[PDB]
């Protein structure tokens, strides 16, 4: 059972078959491939509506720009955080209205600002006086959001000057945004950011702006590996929002989650293409995706990946010190430096879960190695819910 | 004046106009762009024929796979070092015969080995017993080259065992390859590798192979920044080749240069899209290519880039501590951490020379930021010579 829409095919899971079961079915040229569970994205959306009922999510497209993902999120009602002309074209090309887009790049090429003005995208961020000069010339009627620091972010000591400069240029400033990021292992950083945002809203009132938009950014975890759970963060954000930004004020609260929505939806299957033995003693395994491909996340996103075997465990099997390398002819294309694994063979598969964020979006075809095909799946109940 | 061939356009330089002059002419949307001097590649080829007259160069396609570069090198007579099916398809698609290709990837996917066998590519490298098992099944008549260590490389202590295993499998082993790499700042490492290769040729004679192919790998510098000059390396390699591999023996010597041929041929022009001032005191400049794009070389190739201004110097201008950042909405997309520069403005260009190697080949469109267009140029004298 399958369905087609927005130039993608999606298999519908019927019994109690899960995305993991489909993966096994495909394994039962042997190029690496992904199984992407669109149902996991709807699950994440329901969980978001429950945890942060006052906060509208604007998906950060740069995390994973796969057409099916963006199509799915659009269908379920998210907004989009776009940072370039291409990202805006992607979202508008899927039928999403300009009002559901925030151009949340504080430092934008002037031609790309002109593109947003021409296509009706009015909401953009900024954090510098030169950005205001550019907006004055290229999108004078835009609705600006001041990005504050917790590369980017205006200090509280310098925000007042920017707000006065915006008023001098007759630019409307409608709110404040911040981005804590995923590195943070403390929910209190989000709380302090909300408090800093309220200070800036009050400064803006003194300058003559009646701000109404609070954007709490991204960094929410999308996988279970992370120590700090999503609901540990949201449970402390909610009281801060109620304290500093009561609903009676007319304020609109939004966020820019990326990895939250898509990290766990993608599982990557790679095949063991080559193998060396350094003396049964230690083993080196070469696989058909690597650091120039999906595992660029180890270098750009500081991600921590974990190799899982696809075959079922065996009683009392022996474990050996092993290393896992990518397919390129580059000595630094190494995925796992040292791990303990049973003896594996060429043609065997290894699985890498929680591979949806900052993976496919930044992969290249360096050395001619192609991108893994992505197979989409969705449970029957989730398929019905989306419609 | 221009010419077209193999789906690319090339401007012919007429007066005493140089690639740098064309760059200035184009500057006189403002997207980043490259100027690639195909004449510089022919210059590099002439310099190679002079410096290493007994060594046939097999260009390492993975360095820079731009169609015009591969087309040019084919036209002037190089061989090609390919590491994947896609790379082989590229070279054969430009009309290069299988005899001018080495499949110099020691750890290859079995389907890709089958592809090479089907398309007549017989010469491949290896460095492990499992690789021999794969070749026995998928390309039994291949001509193998043993890659020795100076991820890859058989030790001298383990090469004899491999050679015996190849004989047991009725696999023909025709030679030895090594790869010193570009990190090396000493020409004596190349000399020791040649001596180690001769030890392996003698071991192979004892086992029953009459080796004839010596492959000296890559790592030769393609830019003037490098301390160790090309001719400093070649001047010590030649006597080693004459000592250990006399021409009277019938030996064929080849190499796999990548960066040598193309590093200096490409100059990247980026525009300053955004700017911040941290207090006239210090300046932060944002440009329209970055670490997910052309400057991935800083992370993957450990490259050292240097920002040059495009505008002409002015008398007694003031210099300031500055930082240069890429266009993405990623806090680590930083190109130059600290440098001293005059005050620059949005719309001004910065130039990055010696940007041909390991740059465009590994760039992505992460965050929607597009790849810079490449404009090809060639002097009149070089155009004539190539034909
Ligand atoms: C990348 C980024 C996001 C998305 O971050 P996640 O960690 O994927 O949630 C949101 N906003 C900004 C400004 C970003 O730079
Ligand atoms: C990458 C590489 C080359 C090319 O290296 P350069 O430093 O670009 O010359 C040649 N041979 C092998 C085996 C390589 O891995």
């Amino acid at each position: 059972s399958s369905f087609t829409k927005d130039e993608f095919d999606c298999h519908i899971l019927d019994e109690g078959f899960t995305a993991k079961d489909i993966l096994d079915q495909k394994i039962n040229d042997k190029d690496a491939f992904y199984v992407a569970d669109l149902g996991d994205i709807l699950k994440k959306h329901l969980r978001w509506l429950k945890a942060l009922p006052r906060v509208t999510p604007f998906y950060a497209v740069k995390c994973n720009d796969s057409r099916a993902i963006v199509s799915t999120l659009a269908a379920i009602g998210t907004g989009f955080d776009c940072a370039s002309k291409t990202e805006i074209q992607l979202v508008q090309g899927l039928g999403v209205p300009a009002e559901r887009v925030i151009y949340a790049n504080p430092c934008k090429q002037v031609s790309q600002i002109k593109y947003a003005a021409s296509n009706g995208v009015q909401m953009m961020t900024f954090d510098s006086e030169i950005e205001l000069m550019k907006v004055a010339r290229a999108h004078p009627k835009a609705k600006l959001v001041l990005r504050i620091a917790t590369k980017f972010g205006a200090t509280l000591k310098t925000s007042r000057l920017l707000l006065e400069r915006a008023k001098e240029l007759n630019i409307d400033v409608i709110g404040v945004s911040f981005h804590v990021g995923s590195g943070c292992t403390d929910p209190d950083t989000f709380v302090q950011a909300v408090s800093d945002a309220r200070c800036v809203f009050d400064m803006a009132t003194e300058v003559g702006f009646s701000m109404h938009l609070l954007d709490i950014g991204g960094g929410f975890p999308g996988s279970e590996d992370t120590k700090l759970k999503f609901e540990e963060i949201t449970s402390v954000i909610n009281p801060a929002l109620d304290k500093y930004f009561p609903s009676d004020s007319g304020v609109r609260i939004i966020a820019e989650p990326g990895r939250y929505y898509v990290a766990s939806a993608f599982t990557l299957a790679v095949n063991i293409i080559a193998k060396k033995t350094v003396w049964e003693q230690t083993f080196m395994y070469y696989v058909n995706d690597g650091v120039y491909g999906s595992f660029n996340c180890i270098l750009y996103d500081h991600a921590h990946v974990k190799a899982l075997l696809q075959k079922r465990p065996k009683p009392d099997e022996k474990y050996y010190s092993s290393s896992i390398w990518g397919p390129t002819c580059d000595g630094l294309d190494r995925i796992v430096e040292r791990c303990n694994l049973p003896e594996m063979h060429v043609g065997d598969w290894m699985l890498f879960e929680n591979m949806g964020a900052y993976t496919v979006a930044a992969a290249s075809t360096f050395n001619g190695f192609q991108r893994p095909n992505i197979y989409y799946v969705m449970s029957r109940p989730m398929w019905q819910l989306m419609k």
